[PDB]
Parts: C-alpha cells; sequence; structure tokens
C-alpha cells in the first residue's frame, strides 16, 4: 500500500460508519486487515483481540503471537508486530471489554498502550488506569516482556505460559490472562482461565472479551 487510512478514526471520518473489517496502511507501507468498531463509545476503535466461543486455540507459539492468528468472523489475536508497528506513533488508548456468563458487561480504560519491538520481547508500555467497572488488572503487567510456551521471559522460575496455558506479559504470573484457555461455563472453568483479577478474580473466567485501541 502506497497509502490509505492510518487508523479506524480516519476511516470513520471519511464515512465508513459500519463496524467491520477494513484495511489500514501501516507506517512501513504494508496493508493490514483490522476490525474497526465504529459504534461503541463514539467509534473509531481498533479491535485487536476478541474471545467469543472457544473456537480458536489461543495456546500458541512466539511466532504465532508475533504474526497474529484466528478467524475474522470470530476470535483472533491481531499480532504483536502489527501492534508494535501501529503503536510506534501516536497515543492509543486501551479499552478492555469483558462479559460474563450472565451477560453483565464491565470495562477498563488505560490512557495509552504501546508495545516495544521484538528485540525487547514486545514489552508492554501501558498508560495509567482512567476508569472501569472491571477494575485495574493490567497495571502489574506494564514494563513486562511478552512470554509464550516457547519463549519464557517472565519473572517466574517456571514458564508461566505453560503453567497457566496462554500468552501474556507474564510476571509470576498474572492479574489478567485474556489470551488464556476458553471455558464455556463456570462449571467448565479452569484453574487459570480468561481471568481479570480485579473483576471476577482468578479462576472465574469470562464468556466474551475484546481488547481495542483508539
Ligand atoms: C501461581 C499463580 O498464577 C497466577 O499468578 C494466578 O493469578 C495466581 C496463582 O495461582
Ligand atoms: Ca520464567
Amino acid at each position: 500500500c502506497q497509502e490509505g487510512p492510518r487508523n479506524c478514526r480516519e476511516l470513520l471520518s471519511q464515512g465508513a460508519t459500519l463496524s467491520g473489517w477494513y484495511h489500514l496502511c501501516l507506517p512501513e507501507g504494508r496493508a493490514l486487515p483490522v476490525f474497526c468498531d465504529m459504534d461503541t463509545e463514539g467509534g473509531g476503535w481498533l479491535v485487536f483481540q476478541r474471545r467469543q466461543d472457544g473456537s480458536v486455540d489461543f495456546f500458541r507459539s512466539w511466532s504465532s503471537y508475533r504474526a497474529g492468528f484466528g478467524n475474522q468472523e470470530s476470535e483472533f489475536w491481531l499480532g504483536n508486530e502489527n501492534l508494535h508497528q501501529l503503536t510506534l506513533q501516536g497515543n492509543w488508548e486501551l479499552r478492555v471489554e469483558l462479559e460474563d456468563f450472565n451477560g453483565n458487561r464491565t470495562f477498563a480504560h488505560y490512557a495509552t498502550f504501546r508495545l516495544l519491538g521484538e528485540v525487547d520481547h514486545y514489552q508492554l508500555a501501558l498508560g495509567k488506569f482512567s476508569e472501569g467497572t472491571a477494575g485495574d488488572s493490567l497495571s502489574l503487567h506494564s514494563g513486562r516482556p511478552f512470554t509464550t510456551y516457547d519463549a519464557d521471559h517472565d519473572s517466574s522460575n517456571s514458564n508461566c505460559a505453560v503453567i497457566v496455558h496462554g500468552a501474556w506479559w507474564y510476571a509470576s504470573c498474572y492479574r489478567s490472562n485474556l489470551n488464556g484457555r476458553y471455558a464455556v461455563s463456570e462449571a467448565a472453568a479452569h484453574k487459570y482461565g480468561i481471568d481479570w483479577a480485579s473483576g471476577r478474580g482468578v479462576g472465574h473466567p469470562y464468556r466474551r472479551v475484546r481488547m481495542m485501541l483508539r
């Protein structure tokens, strides 16, 4: 791509008012299919992660997390390199949306979100918590490198990704684990699941999750 829209706000501004899959032209001149939410909170949100049904396996390698994986019509991880490139310029606010098995929605908002490069293991650079009924469960993870089952960078004597079955900016191990193993009900819940500590707490998973930037 020579050029095209740099982000979902630009798309909205030019009259793309329906949420859905669009192409962004990234700073290096590469076109990237992304999901834009044009409707929630004024719209213009780049949805980079979504859990909905357990249809997609989230227990994936460093390379899969780097490049992205999943299905456009359901669950996906956009990819760490994409997120690093997107967030190299500009301030992007993070909105996390969580929905439990009862359909109760709760949200968390952080002022900025940025990923460092692969050399720094896509370390998370997270702004301060602004508001959210779900509470703050990502602050712990700021300043921490990403780890996967084949790339242990956490602060644990073991590999947190293996132990807890996911991929995240693990410490030893987490306050949030949104890329963790899917569970279709509280009865099928895993020891460590799609957890938000300040929300429903560790071991008490959610039914739907999105992470998104604007
Ligand atoms: C071993 C450890 O794993 C994570 O950090 C959980 O949040 C709490 C705990 O059980
Ligand atoms: Ca370790």
